[PDB]
């Protein structure tokens, strides 16, 4: 991996490939090595880019523990400017990444080429679309959450095996456990349960969400919308994945998997995305 | 103790006596109770008001763990306009909680009747003006200080201890350790640590007290200055305690202690501020 300063911190990456970027956004609680086998059907189309959230993976930490969505923009904005990634940009997003992803869409659409997105947060969420999950995410925002997600490391040894249909080796589980090993480590996992906008708190997530799904559903952009079946967050009859429908210039393809979808059909999405990203390249 | 629901957290407070307010403010990592044998020498002329910060004594905690200075100032300003502390207020503070209530007096100077302080944030610091604790805050602020503040607890466990002259008794290191049993329940320690204006360092923390600085220095609210001896922050020979006898309509007293001065002489801190209240509420 490579690492660069960001603000106050270090964020490391991955870097292999040459040509436009693809850059790979990881949510919560993973990081790029949940895209290490979505990468090498990419590899020699573009150069790959893979960043480690701040608090999350091989990446430093916020020395002042700031983290919120606002601080993560803030770290992925440094970390954009400070490796020079501006220009024909594709983004491959996945859940508070895809969050971070369309949020920089907003900010600077004429950097943005492209972006194929999978169990994305496309607009604020209300409590229905949870379905499965609603019970662990209203636990984790009331005073529970503490002891849920840094005392028994929830979103690490339950959410990570709960959200992948086939299993999970020791090893895998040892990397995604890495960055984790204790209580006071597990504050960014919280932070993303807590920051969600649901019918309308956190309200300053929630108005920078609304911006860009009003934005994206009105947006030229070209995108790829990979659904996952059964899938989580975008799931058939939810009213997110309508709204994902809705947006244009968009193509969409289905693939198995639940909310880790990158760890049960990796190939699948490598390959939609490698076609998309040809595709997209041969309108620039 | 009373509770009051403040942002998206909930404050205790004492709240004994009636009568104009006297309003004490700790800093780290202490609480109220750091005041308990200073108030009995107050409670009888005035309606005196000892919160605990956010994330610590018996507070609730910031459920996205937002500790940083100006995090504290909004829960706090919080507090005053939710108990309606906005007229002929007296600040008493200490460390951290001067720095509050310097930048409340700031702020909404027509609020405050009085101030009394001891070992106080009273401008921006540099590093020789920690003499002893430099090593010590030095190592907080770098990669060391999360094993030395959230896996060691060093601020109650040590730094406690060492700022009192007399033994601590049990129940008494007993009390300071309860809001602390955890490494995760630490943080607000550490960010204290973090957040001390150090030579430019953090910069926002440092317009900010270096604001309220030009204006108390040049202010006619009327001002006890408790000096400690030796003291700590505002010790003889220091910078800091020179420029604090720089302040206008001023008067100075003088007691037995280091940082915690509160826990070696309550009773003659007490009558120095009884004094200076009675005498302020009579000019009034």
């Amino acid at each position: 991996m490579k690492r660069v300063d960001v603000l106050d911190s270090a964020m490391s990456y991955i870097d292999v490939g040459q040509g436009d970027p693809i850059v790979f956004l990881h949510g919560n609680p993973t990081s790029s090595y949940l895209w290490r086998n979505v990468i090498p059907h990419l590899s020699d189309v573009g150069r790959c880019l893979a960043p480690d959230l701040i608090g999350m993976g091989a990446s430093g930490t916020s020395p002042t523990f700031s983290y919120r969505f606002a601080d993560h923009v803030r770290y992925l904005d440094a970390w954009f400017e400070a490796v020079g990634i501006t220009e024909n940009v594709v983004l491959v997003v996945h859940d508070w990444g895809s969050a971070l992803g369309f949020y920089r869409a907003l900010r600077y659409p004429e950097q943005i080429a492209g972006i194929a997105y999978m169990d994305a947060l496309v607009q604020p969420r209300t409590w229905a679309g949870f379905t499965d999950y609603e019970p662990l995410m209203r636990a984790l925002r009331t005073e529970q959450g503490e002891r849920m997600a840094l005392a028994e490391n929830v979103f690490v040894e339950k959410v990570v095996p709960g959200g992948v249909q086939r299993q999970l080796t020791e090893e895998e589980m040892a990397v995604y456990r890495t960055p984790y090993p204790t209580p006071q480590s597990r504050i960014p996992t919280l932070l993303w349960a807590r920051e969600i906008p649901v019918e309308g708190e956190p309200a300053d997530v929630q108005a920078m969400v609304q911006e860009y799904a009003d934005f994206l559903s009105r947006s030229d952009i070209p995108k790829l919308l990979i659904v996952a079946e059964p899938g989580a967050i975008l799931h058939e009859g939810g009213s997110e994945l309508d709204f994902a429908r809705s947006w244009p210039n968009q193509r969409e393809v289905k693939v198995a998997g639940r909310h880790f979808l990158q760890e049960d059909s990796p190939d699948a999405i490598g390959a939609a995305v490698r076609a998309f990203v040809l595709d997209v390249r041969e309108r620039q």
